[PDB]
C-alpha cells in the first residue's frame, strides 16, 4: 500500500509506536485508500499524506486548476494515449500536451516518453488522494466522457489504426459503469459485433473480467442474458482466436434455450439467409452436447504439464 | 522565418527542448504568422517576441502614437519614398522626415540614406508585429490612403518624373485590394491606358501578377474579362516591350469573340477613326491564328540555351 512514498512508512511506523497491538486495523485502513484516518506529529511539515498533495494542488492558475479534475477519472495504472485527453477536453493536440507538460513540471503527473506516442500516468498515492478530493464530481464527470466520444467516434465507427482505440475498448467498457447509465451499457458491451472486433485484437478475456463487472451495474434479469453470453463464451476460447474467426453468425447458433444471446442469432441468420451464405440450420441440439464450463487453448503446440496455484487462483 | 532575430531562434529553441517530435508543427505555426503560440520562461525578460514590440510602441508620445499606425499599412519589404508618406499625413516634407527621424531613433523603423532620397522600411517581425497588433484598423485605413491620393494626383495624372510613381504603380493597385473597393478597383486597374503607362516603365509582368491577385478581389464573370485581358496580354509579350510601342488601339483590334476587352477597342477605334489615323480593319480573325498561351523576348540577341527549374516555377 505504501508504494515506498517514505513519507507514508514513516507515517504508519511512527503511529505503530504507540500502538504495537492494533497492527492489521491500518492494513485493513490502507486497503481502505482513506489517508484521513493516518497522522502523525513529526519533523515534516504535514499531519498527513492527504496534506501533503492538498498543498501541491492549490498553486495551479484557476484555468488549468478545473483541469486536473477531468484528469481525476483516469486508472490508477494506465498509460493514456494522449488523444482521449484531447477527446475529453475538445481542445486541439499541439495545445493539450503543453498543458500536461506544466503538470508534468508540478510533478502532478509522470512523463512517457515512449516513440513519439506520450503517456501519463500516476502514483497510486496521487489517484488515491483524488478520488478522496474529487469524489462526488467523478460519477458525474464520468459521463462527461462518453457524450465527447459519441459526438466523435462511434464504437463500430472505431478503427484499428487510431492510437486511442484500443484503451477505448480496454476502458471505454469502464467509463459507463461509473456512468451508472445502464441502457447505454447495453447500447455498448452487448453489441455482438463489438464483441467481435474486441475479440479480434483484445482477446477473450478481457470481455469475460468486464463482464464480472457487468453483472452489478446492469439487471439481474440480464445477469441471465450475461450468464447465456458466459454459455457463449465457453465454446469461444479453444477455437476462437486462431484466424480464420469462422463466421460466429453461424457457429452461433448452436446455443439452447433461447435466452437473449440466441434470439440475436437466429434473426441474424434470417437476415443472412435471403441475401445467401447457405447457413445449414442444426436441428438437434436439445438432444446433444453436455458442455464443458469453460476451454482454453494456450498454446498452439502440445500441451506437455499444468499445474495449480495453490491458492487456485492460477494456472 | 527567424529573420536573425536570436530572440526568435532560442525562443524557438527551447521550445523545441520540451517536445523534439512537433518539429513541423512550429513550422507551419510561423507560417502562420502569429508568435502568440511561441512562448518561454528565459533569461530574457519576455514570455515572446511579441511581448518585446508591445513594450516599444507604449512610449511614443500621444501625437505620435496614431502615426505609426499608419505605417502598419506598408509593405514588409518596400522601401517608399518619402512623399508617399507625406500625402497620407497630408501633412509638409520638411515636417514629415523628423517625425521619422524620431522613429528610427526609436529603431522601430529602418532609414536608407541613398542620395537625397530616403526609403524606410522595416524587418519582417516588425511588420509581422504590426498586422498582429493593428489588424482590424488596417482594412479601414486601406481606404484612407487611397481617397488622400485622390485630392492629389489623379492616376492618369500621375508623371514619370515624379519620385513616388512607381510605388503607386508598383502598389497603388495593392491598397485598391485591401480597400476591399471592386468598383474603384474597376477605376484603375482596367484602365487600359494605365496598362499602357504601367507597361512604359514597370513592364508587361508586375500586370499580370497583379491580375492573379486581381481575380480574388473583384468577380467570377469579370474573371472572364481579366482572361480576356490575359489573352490580350499572350500577344504583348513578344514584340510590345521592344520600342516602338506599336499603336495598340490599332493591335488591338485582334482578339475573338468580345468581352469586355475588345468591346473597348472597337469604340476606341470607332473614335480615332473620324479624326483620321487610316486603322485598317481585319475580317479573318475566326478562321485564323491558333494562340499560344504565352510568348516571351527575354534578350534583343539571339538565345542560346533555356531550362527550366527542377522545381518548374521558373525559366
Amino acid at each position: 500500500e505504501c508504494k515506498g512514498s517514505p513519507l507514508v512508512v514513516s507515517l504508519i511506523g511512527a503511529l505503530l509506536r504507540d500502538f504495537p497491538n492494533r497492527w492489521e486495523y491500518y492494513l485493513k485502513q490502507l486497503q481502505n485508500k482513506q489517508f484521513k484516518r493516518i497522522r502523525k506529529s513529526s519533523s515534516y511539515d504535514y499531519e498527513a499524506l492527504d496534506e501533503a498533495m492538498s498543498i501541491s494542488v492549490e498553486m495551479l492558475r484557476e484555468d488549468i486548476k478545473d483541469y486536473y479534475t477531468d484528469l481525476s477519472i483516469l486508472q490508477k495504472d494506465v498509460k493514456v494515449p494522449t488523444k482521449v485527453l484531447c477527446i475529453l477536453w475538445d481542445m486541439e493536440t499541439e495545445e493539450v500536451e503543453d498543458i500536461l507538460q506544466e503538470f508534468v513540471n508540478k510533478s502532478l503527473l509522470f512523463c512517457d516518453r515512449n516513440g513519439k506516442s506520450f503517456r501519463y500516468y500516476l502514483h497510486d498515492l496521487q489517484v488515491d488522494f483524488l478520488t478522496e478530493k474529487n469524489c462526488s464530481q467523478l460519477q458525474d464527470l464520468h459521463k462527461k466522457i462518453i457524450t465527447q466520444f459519441q459526438r466523435y467516434h462511434q464504437p463500430h465507427t472505431l478503427s484499428p489504426d487510431q492510437e486511442d482505440c484500443m484503451y477505448w475498448y480496454n476502458f471505454l467498457a469502464y467509463h459507463m459503469a461509473s456512468a451508472k447509465m445502464h441502457k447505454e451499457l447495453c447500447a455498448l458491451m452487448f453489441s455482438l459485433d463489438w464483441i467481435k472486433a474486441k475479440t479480434e485484437l483484445v482477446g477473450p478475456a478481457h470481455l469475460i473480467h468486464e463482464f464480472v463487472e457487468y453483472r452489478h451495474i446492469l439487471d439481474e434479469k440480464d445477469c441471465a442474458v450475461s450468464e447465456n453470453f458466459q454459455e457463449f463464451l465457453s465454446l469461444n476460447g479453444h477455437l476462437l482466436g486462431r484466424q480464420p474467426f469462422p463466421n460466429i453468425v453461424q457457429l452461433g447458433l448452436c446455443e439452447p434455450e433461447t435466452s437473449e444471446v440466441y434470439q440475436q442469432a437466429k434473426l441474424q441468420a434470417k437476415q443472412e439467409v435471403d441475401n445467401g451464405m447457405l447457413y445449414l440450420e442444426w436441428i438437434n441440439k436439445k438432444n446433444i452436447t453436455n458442455l464443458s464450463r469453460l476451454v482454453v487453448r494456450p498454446h498452439t503446440d502440445a500441451v506437455y504439464h499444468a499445474c495449480f496455484s495453490e491458492d487456485g487462483q492460477r494456472i
